[PDB]
């Protein structure tokens, strides 16, 4: 036996509407923001060093210059988890992503982890200082050409992403060890769970939690060249289920299942409304 009752979306549309299915997460990739204009700086039809970057800054920031997006309004993917909210579903939602389209989209930072940090904040390097600045001003930065510098102690300040030699934050590992423990689905969403630790997170699901993967490609099958994983389609699959195709497109599949598809385009019509209007 197992929670769903079947292994497509309508028996997860099922399962999330009876009294089992309490508690969501949402594990998200770049997947979730292409169609928001923004390009995953890792795939090839798409166009990092710490210790680099703090001896010779420019690059990045002129990198980050060219890839700064002309506007950001977030996906009807993202909706659905302001969506997920609002219904009071959302445990976490766990993110790769660094365009803070999370929250712009209603997201706080209680139900966030970015994972991978975040353009939204920015800090002085200096150990001493640490001062804090807004996007708005590493954007005049960025965009004005001048390498952003604190204006207490004049040491570089730097966006909030992990660059390469750098750790994860601890606020990823600190919610894992109990998000986790909570869980009644796992939303997988526009990631191909190609990058580490956090592609190690759908192994912490308890055994009976529901998985269900919207992805353009199938994702997190066991390596047969190494080797827990997702099993979607042997004779043992009882819980992992996956949806091809777009990100938006599978939420809109899944919020029509649910009964929420005019709540759904209300507030995306709404926000994409007021974020077109400046
Ligand atoms: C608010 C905002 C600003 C910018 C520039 N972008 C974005 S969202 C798009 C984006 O991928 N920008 C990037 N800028 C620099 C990158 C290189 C890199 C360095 C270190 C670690 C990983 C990647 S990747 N949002
Ligand atoms: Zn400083």
């Amino acid at each position: 036996e197992r929670l769903l009752d079947e292994l497509t979306l309508e028996g997860v549309a099922r399962y999330m509407q009876s009294e089992r299915c309490r508690r969501v997460i949402c594990l998200v990739g770049a997947g979730i923001s292409t169609s928001a204009g923004i390009p995953d700086f890792r795939s090839p039809s798409t166009g990092f060093e710490i210790s680099y970057f703090k001896k010779h800054p420019e690059p990045f920031f002129a990198l980050a210059k060219e890839l700064y997006p002309g506007q950001f309004k977030p996906t009807i993917c993202h909706y659905f988890m302001r969506l997920l909210k609002d219904k009071g579903l959302l445990l976490r939602c766990y993110t790769q992503n660094i365009d803070t389209l999370e929250r712009i989209a209603g997201l706080e930072q209680e139900d966030l982890v970015e994972a991978h940090g975040t353009f939204y904040t920015s800090h002085c390097v200096s150990a001493s200082c640490r001062h804090e600045y807004p996007l708005s001003w590493m954007k005049e930065k960025i965009f004005s050409e001048v390498t952003p510098k604190c204006e207490d102690c004049q040491s570089l300040v730097k966006p909030d992403i992990v660059f390469f030699g750098e750790s994860l934050p601890a606020r990823f590992f600190s919610c894992m060890q109990s998000d986790f423990l909570k869980v009644d689905l796992l939303l997988v969403m526009g990631t191909s769970l190609q990058v580490q630790p956090f592609a190690s997170l759908i192994s912490k699901a308890p055994l009976s939690t529901p998985r269900l993967l919207i992805n353009k490609e199938k994702a997190g099958q066991s390596d047969p060249f190494l080797g827990g994983g997702m099993d979607f389609d042997s004779k043992k699959a009882y819980r992992d289920v996956a949806w091809l195709g777009e990100c938006d497109q599978g939420c809109l599949a899944l919020a029509e299942l649910l009964g929420w598809k005019k709540e759904l385009e209300d507030l995306v019509r709404r926000e994409h409304a007021s974020i077109d209007a400046q």
